[PDB]
């Protein structure tokens, strides 16, 4: 569980969708499931691109994602 996330997807961090979204695309493509269902173990990758990916074009979570996981300490964010 020490693995950063928006390199996760061979991106820049402080990129927004235009390569999270050719990156995450790009990468999961290798997983998709949703043509690779005939193991859908894929279906947890998405926490890899999704779940760090989904903060990958906002700010305020590039705070809190790259390093409370996933709003692990979050009262009212």
């Amino acid at each position: 569980a020490k693995q950063d996330y928006y390199e996760i997807l061979g991106v820049s961090k402080t990129a927004e969708e235009r390569e999270i979204r050719k990156a995450y695309k790009r990468l999961a493509m290798k997983y998709h499931p949703d043509r690779n269902q005939g193991d859908k173990e894929a279906e947890a990758k998405f926490k890899e691109i999704k779940e760090a990916y989904e903060v990958l074009t906002d700010s305020q979570k590039r705070a809190a994602y790259d390093q409370y996981g996933h709003a692990a300490f979050e009262q009212g964010g």
